[PDB]
């Protein structure tokens, strides 16, 4: 079946619990393998020691820019960039996870997760997958953000992985 995987979050360095994470590899197979190896870390590159670096209340959390830590960077398993796979899932609600970008066709490893739904996001954003448990853990990482997006915590991914 789909990739189960999950991303533990500290806080200013203490834990605030474990994202787990189903990816729609029936859907959308191509983002689903990118995310699901920078996960277990196993092109020796991923998310691990990386951060939530763009926090916004009532919209989403976003993370994933393990290069630059700051929106500009990423990378995925194919190279810089990848195609928008499909625009078939929908931003239908909290816990849609969902590929950020800079422009059609900019996907790197940079996503988020939403914490309402944000349908004006649909044929311009991938999603990919949604929070199966660890909702509370996400509302966290939102409370500790801005309308600017600035974190008034430093919100780490210290542990990620594959589940199934
Ligand atoms: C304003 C900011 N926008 N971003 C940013 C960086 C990468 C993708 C996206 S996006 N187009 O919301 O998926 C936004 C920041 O990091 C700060």
């Amino acid at each position: 079946g789909n990739p189960l995987v999950y991303l533990d979050v500290d806080a200013n360095g203490k834990p605030l619990g474990r994202v787990v994470l189903e990816l729609k590899a029936d859907v959308v197979p191509k983002t689903a393998e990118n995310f699901r190896a920078l996960c277990t870390g196993e092109k020796g590159f991923g998310y691990k020691g990386s951060t939530f670096h763009r926090v916004i209340p009532s919209f989403m959390c976003q993370a994933g820019d393990f290069t630059n830590h700051n929106g500009t960077g990423g990378k995925s398993i194919y190279g810089s960039r990848f195609p928008d796979e499909n625009f078939t899932l929908k931003h239908v609600g909290p816990g849609v996870l969902s590929m950020a970008n800079a422009g059609p066709n900019t996907n790197g490893s940079q996503f988020f997760i939403c914490t309402i739904k944000t349908d004006w996001l649909d044929g311009k954003h991938v999603v990919f997958g949604h929070v199966i448990e660890g909702m509370d853990v996400v509302k966290k990482i939102e409370s500790f953000g801005s309308k600017s997006g600035r974190t008034s915590k430093k919100i780490v991914i210290t542990d990620c992985g594959q589940l199934s």
